[PDB]
């Protein structure tokens, strides 16, 4: 069955892809070539197209996604032919270099070799490449609650943070025939933050918040035509929300709400004033003031769901179906500001794709 | 089919009913008593313990209903007796004295003659008994778009709106054996209204916008064991977020976020201002202050997601399976400043329960 499963998707995937690059007519000699590889080796290698293409469709097929708009720009950075952990790890350095550009981000994926026979080559711990350290002890509370568990699993192997409410974590990853992960700590200099200040509230700055610049999700796994990409991380540009709504604002994250009234000077007493409400908006503008002060790409909630319309409009004309998730689309803040609010999406799963997989730890 | 469709639904919902009022040794002989009304009439009569609780337990089971903690003290009207218009109207107008309560607002439904044979006895013709007319001609808008096609169906039947932006729509249904419906102008004696002002925004009240105090849901139909009532109007009271983001806020309502904006004095100009957000933040305040205010109840979002945990856990400690329609109970302001966003919900369907019907018109 693996071995049909395989050529099943394979058979799918090849089809589907050459016929959008224009190559229908070579699809059954590809085809009988893969067969015949399926055959010798238990699986086929991915052509340098078809990997680009995959990885692409995948990004356009994933449902929870307002950004797809941009799917065809994808910049995928094939590595299939790391070997060792040094090289996984300069790697890692590139992705986050070349995918920072500066500040003007450009979307990005690194592609690892594929699992094997469901046996990892690469293993990536961390869930961002960039992203806060957690800590939990005593009623003392430190950094961001959602590192906590693989911030504890870095300090048993001999990372130590040093509990700032900002540690940046080390890369994390294992390679086929370790027992252990190795770490990396991540050089200051490839690692832009931006501090988040007010357009015209001074005291803004007295939260000593920050983010930083560039999300790279780098603990999913990426399907295409029946090869698992389990180490594959990639990158986009922020949507504000995701920072000023989620990140900084969730009583399980960083909980600044409270803060955040006291500094714009309003009570947070009363539900009936609306104060989380007001907290938030004045948050989440200081998010997007802060990022294009900075020079650092982000994208708006308004601006975002007007380019997903496009995304919508040009699926229509390309006589692809459009499949997405609501309860994901809609934007945290001001949902039924957005056309996505008003209307309904298919949630069917149409691969390639990307994909949850298993933490490594805890 | 019908009688055994009929038959099997009365089975199930007074076995249910009675073992939640402690009747369970009843049930036995009424099922018979409902057996042999079936086998004679083709229908069944419910008591008035059995409607009562039947219409509670099918608030309990709106899975879209983020006020349902409140549904054991709903008020039942029985107007099963009502046979003329004079008498349904002023059912009408009772439902709207009552439910108002000088502002102190009662959930109250009134329950109309069933259905026959799929025959209405009375048709309701009214989305919300108190409802506000909408216009639409030669590039002209005035009023609530929403009510463009009942508008026009009344004016067809000699009704004249003074084309203000909130003329009282007529009381309008039609009974049995008549080919037109009736109208009856409200007694503005009847309807609360609510100016909306801003707690600390003075020019606020330059908007001239008000919205009125009670929504009473009138083209629902109730089913309990299989007897339906197509003409069954139930009311609460407000979530603010209702008329603050949707009804006064939506672009195909009262599209009223570019004059807030205005007199709130923020510029209109830039999706990265968020202002849309700041507008619809302080016309959601407004909103609230100004039934307080004036002793017209209300709830904000952020309570009443509170009262809907209670409801969760409630059901929980009474052994009943909890349902709901998440993409419905988000409020549509900062949905994840509440519980509800963050986790997920049952949308089956248990009967019970309140559904939509065919227009009369258009
Ligand atoms: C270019 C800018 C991009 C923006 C602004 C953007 C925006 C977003 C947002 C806001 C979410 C939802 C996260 C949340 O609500 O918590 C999301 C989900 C997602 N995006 Fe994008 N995205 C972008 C690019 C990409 C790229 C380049 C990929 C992959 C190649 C991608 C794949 C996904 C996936 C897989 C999810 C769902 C994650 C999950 O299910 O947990 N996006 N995107
Ligand atoms: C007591 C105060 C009540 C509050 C604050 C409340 C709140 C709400 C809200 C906010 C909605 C969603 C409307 C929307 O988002 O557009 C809703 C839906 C609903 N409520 Fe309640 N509700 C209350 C009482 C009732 C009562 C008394 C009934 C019936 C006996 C009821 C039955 C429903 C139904 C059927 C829906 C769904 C309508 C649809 O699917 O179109 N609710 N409620
Ligand atoms: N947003 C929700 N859940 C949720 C909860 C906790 C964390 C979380 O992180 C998304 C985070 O892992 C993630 C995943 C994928 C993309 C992003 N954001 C980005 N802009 C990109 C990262 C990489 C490419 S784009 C961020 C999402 C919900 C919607 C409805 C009910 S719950
Ligand atoms: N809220 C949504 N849809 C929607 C769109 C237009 C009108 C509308 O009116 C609800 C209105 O008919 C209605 C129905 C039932 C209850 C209420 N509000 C009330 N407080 C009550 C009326 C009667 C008892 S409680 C109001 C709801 C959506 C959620 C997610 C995607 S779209
Ligand atoms: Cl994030
Ligand atoms: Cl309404």
């Amino acid at each position: 069955e693996e071995k049909e499963i395989l050529w099943n998707e394979a058979k799918a995937f090849i089809a589907a892809c050459y016929q959008e690059l224009g190559k229908a007519a070579e699809v059954k000699d590809r085809l009988a070539d893969i067969k015949s590889e399926i055959d010798l080796t238990g699986s086929y290698v991915h052509t340098k197209e078809e990997l680009e293409h995959g990885a692409k469709m995948a990004w356009r097929n994933s449902n929870r996604c307002i950004g797809r708009l941009f799917w065809n720009s994808l910049n995928v950075i094939d590595r299939r032919d790391v070997r060792t952990k040094e090289e996984v790890r300069d790697a890692l350095f590139h992705h986050i270099e070349t995918a920072t550009n500066n500040g003007k981000i450009r979307p990005t994926i690194t592609i690892f070799p594929p699992e094997e026979k469901g046996e990892k080559q690469v293993e990536i711990w961390n869930h961002q490449l960039i992203r806060y350290a957690g800590y939990e002890s005593d009623g003392e509370r430190i950094g961001d609650p959602a590192s906590c568990s693989l911030t504890a699993a870095c300090e048993e192997l001999g990372w130590r943070g040093e509990r700032t409410d900002f540690d940046l974590l080390p890369l994390i990853f294992r390679m086929k025939g370790d027992e252990q992960p190795v770490w990396y700590e991540l050089p200051r200099s490839l690692v832009i933050e931006v501090p988040i200040t007010h357009p015209d509230i001074e005291a803004f700055s007295d939260l000593e918040l920050k983010w930083y610049g560039v999300p790279i999700i780098s603990d999913m796994k990426l399907e295409v035509g029946g090869i698992h990409y389990n180490a594959a991380p990639f990158n986009g540009w922020y949507m504000g929300t995701e920072i000023g709504a989620r990140n900084l604002a969730d009583e399980k994250r960083y909980d600044k709400l409270k803060k955040v009234a006291s500094v714009i000077g309003i009570a947070a007493d009363y539900n009936t004033d609306l104060w989380k409400d007001q907290a938030l908006v004045e948050l989440n503008k200081a998010v997007l003031h802060s990022y294009k002060k900075q020079g650092v790409s982000i994208v708006d909630h308004h601006t975002a769901a007007s380019q997903f319309k496009r995304f919508e409009e040009q699926a229509e004309e390309a006589g692809r179906k459009l499949t997405g998730d609501w309860t994901w689309l809609i934007p945290p803040i001001s949902p039924a500001a957005t056309h996505i609010f008003h209307r309904s999406y298919d949630n069917s799963i149409v691969k390639p794709n990307y994909f949850y997989q298993d933490k490594p730890y805890e």
